[PDB]
């Protein structure tokens, strides 16, 4: 879920784009921290946030996980990722969750959306805001 300080992309970026550390179990206490919460299974896209907006270009499909959804887009091209998955849950700590990483070279699907009037950058009135599937 998303904390309140942030817009769609900008939770977007946080989650699957800036991966502070190349340690899952680092990286993850990031978004853990902000959703008071230790989630189960996180991909990080080793790519650049311009890249993803430009594969918000590409034509529309039909969203996987979603066949109601028409926003989404493939990527084109494969990317190198890290997916991370819980090993060890902490309940009362979240700080001491630990995660696996598992490296790869998928393609992705994106969903985009027109950005946060209020609070989006003008630079990008077409921002990713959810990571639909890797493949
Ligand atoms: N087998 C597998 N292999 C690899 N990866 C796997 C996997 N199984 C699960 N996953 C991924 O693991 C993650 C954890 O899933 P899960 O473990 O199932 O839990 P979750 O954290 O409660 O669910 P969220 O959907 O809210 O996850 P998210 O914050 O990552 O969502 P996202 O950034 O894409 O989206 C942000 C928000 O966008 C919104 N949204 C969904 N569809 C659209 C759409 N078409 N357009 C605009 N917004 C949409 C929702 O509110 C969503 O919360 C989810 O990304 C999942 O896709």
């Amino acid at each position: 879920m998303k904390p309140p300080q942030f817009t769609w992309a900008q939770w977007f970026e946080t989650q699957h784009i800036n991966m502070t550390s190349q340690q899952c179990t680092n990286a993850m206490q990031v978004i853990n921290n902000y959703q008071r919460r230790c989630k189960n299974q996180n991909t990080f896209l080793l790519t650049t946030f311009a890249n993803v907006v430009n594969v918000c270009g590409n034509p529309n499909m039909t969203c996987p996980s979603n066949k109601t959804r028409k926003n989404c887009h493939h990527s084109g091209s494969q990317v190198p990722l890290i997916h991370c998955n819980l090993t060890t849950p902490s309940p009362q700590n979240i700080s001491n969750c630990r995660y696996a990483q598992t490296p790869a070279n998928m393609f992705y699907i994106v969903a985009c959306d027109n950005r946060d009037q209020r609070r989006d950058p003008p630079q990008y009135p077409v921002v990713p805001v959810h990571l639909d599937r890797i493949i």
